[PDB]
């Protein structure tokens, strides 16, 4: 009975296609006044071993809106240290919250909460994978363009940040992944075998670019010699699907800006990038918690 | 359309009046017991550049008790910094929530991010200006006085603290301002003379106390040598008007007491000062969304 | 008229077994997804002198499942100092919120906030007692044994945790206490004299055992040779009465575990202990604001 979500596969192809639709409709619900408040009663507890403000902020928002409360739990509250300090933290915080989201860096300690929890555990972020963030961009692309499904999506950049996860929803989402990577900053060898059959290496960020419907980046305007042709331009989306769209890594560490040219082009949705992750959130925890909905 | 609280000023005279008004009727709904919940599923986003718990729980109680949800954003949560970390900041967070209180010290960084804001800004305090404190003290004194136009305001003490405040206030609420400072602790004359029409400086406390509707101090009781005839006393009220009531700048710092004598004077209507920044922020919350509201 | 729990024996037996009572009826109630909210427009300040996540989790959510929001005050929020800065602290608070809940060490300065606050206020543990777990441990025995008046409760361990709290609790919930204690870390002998009416002082662990209908313990598993023989184990349990309970204070420090033999002992109700500090608080909160419910 009892569903977690510690990895985007821990929903079917269909769940993940009904969530970010799910996500459009309570994001134009929100916007029009609507009041759904199906957790009246409930409550999320948010555990935190490593600090994210975007998490936090979109999660307390997102329980508030729905009629619940959301506990914040700091890195030093509780202990998370592996073993019983763990385990304990796990049974007994479900005893009494109705679900927990857990941004921590082992993804063998999430795995270890959810064996213990009484109740639905949702992975934000861990330090390799950013499964609420992927599910934002993906929600963030069905309402400009509609369904991803044999679409193709190009990433610029290292595989750092959010390459993983874009690797990882290619099968899921059904799309045709390029990683554009500047030589010496390539994924893992093993992670693109993984994703061998959905994912390609293409050094060439122009033939990279050809016929994509969404370019991704986390190449940072100004090692910045070897990303100066990896940085996403207009003259780059020229070379796209004229339907493309434009997403970025959002800024996690300080220096980390988005040039002007690229957040005003008509064809970047950074902004609902960062506004989604509230409703995409919002379309979780209502799917993990909906035996209790009605 | 979009309205802001960044400054007293950007409420018209009338709207100032209603306010305090609609402030004083909030506050017998509240202790009559009456459910008034005009913001569920809105939420409020309190960014404290610098601490100010006064400002945190009166907000905080305030759109929980219009069955809202406050977000506490503490200092090194969210990026703050002069330029783009400012305006995202902004942009980012009002796409979420509903309305955004703002403890600052730049007057133009509060002005900055009004800008990017989808949402109404309240600038709760910044260092110059306490803009909420003085809501309140307007509406204490209508509570227990009514209407302060054309009355007489005395001032006690230096330039600091909320001296600027009812200088500026002076001329919206339509008051006579004297300021009663000690040699060498007078305001800015550049200030004195922005508020020229309806404030004015004098030495002599006992002179400036003459007709008083309302004294108000920033004169802790015990430089201490010079501030010592600047103290008030049930002596300086007894040379004011005889409905006079008494206010005092709250504690701010560690050692800032409030003698026994004035709290306990009957003229004294310091702790409605305090309550009354829950009803007072009711107040202005509900008249910035109100297009939110039925 | 106005009531507070600043210790145990602030309420009657009477009072005590309802409340017990109720908290039992409002688990069932949360756990069988009842919407049960006497307390929207309604405010739980939490103050933290010394830091305690049990407590501010369990609060935060109770407070919440009833509709009300809580204000977490950490330590070096609000000013705790004894003297004015604690009874401004406890006026000013009460004139905006409807409940206090105060974790501090002063067992005089509990009482001076509650001479000052408008507001019941609840003393959820100081250094010395622990009143919320110690309702939670007496609803506990009661759900699964019913009374525990006229029965027999063994504590084995040192003074120390919920020692004195248990030997208050005999008197008022009418339990005959043993204190099995190893030599050189017996209770203070003027507490055994102020509860000798209802506790006694047994070395012998198996003696004290005899007959017991709950079992509670402060004892780690593995000074330590002091305390071996002391540890509670099965076998210890089998010299108790067939229908016995265990309890043990939950983890407060590094290190502390309790046995994987304990915690999965049929006979052991540690789990209850935690999760029912959320039920027990929520009946107290509910008792001493009743007058406010309906």
């Amino acid at each position: 009975s009892l569903r977690h979500f510690l990895t985007l596969s821990d929903l079917t192809k269909q769940e993940l296609e009904n969530l970010i639709k799910r996500a459009s409709e309570l994001r134009k619900m929100q916007h029009a006044g609507e009041i759904y408040q199906p957790f009246v009663g409930r409550t999320l507890g948010m555990i935190f071993e490593k600090s994210s403000t975007r998490t936090r902020i979109s999660f307390e928002t997102g329980m508030g809106q729905f009629g619940g409360n959301a506990i914040f739990l700091s890195p030093n509250d509780t202990q998370l240290g592996r073993g019983e300090p763990l385990e304990d933290s796990a049974r007994v915080i479900s005893s009494m919250v109705d679900i927990i989201m857990i941004r921590t860096f082992g993804h063998e300690k999430v795995e270890t909460f959810a064996e213990y929890s009484s109740v639905p555990i949702i992975n934000a972020l861990t330090d390799d994978y950013h499964p609420c963030q992927l599910l934002a961009d993906m929600q963030t692309y069905y309402e400009h363009r509609g369904s991803i499904e044999n679409k193709i999506v190009t990433w610029v950049g290292d595989g750092n940040n959010m390459c993983s996860s874009f690797m990882q929803a290619a099968n899921q989402f059904g799309f045709e992944l390029r990683v554009a990577a500047p030589y010496g900053f390539e994924p893992d060898p093993k992670l693109m075998e993984r994703f061998s059959h959905c994912v390609s290496l293409v050094e060439n960020v122009q033939d990279a670019a050809k016929d994509a419907n969404l370019i991704v980046t986390d190449v940072w305007a100004s090692r910045a010699r070897r990303f100066a042709p990896y940085q996403v331009t207009p003259s780059l989306l020229d070379k796209a699907d004229p339907e493309v769209v434009f997403m970025h890594c959002l800024p996690a560490h300080r220096g980390e800006e988005i040039s002007h040219d690229m957040l005003n082009d008509p064809r970047s949705v950074v902004w609902d990038e960062a506004e989604n992750r509230l409703h995409a959130q919002k379309a979780l925890m209502e799917f993990l918690l909906k035996d209790k909905i009605k």
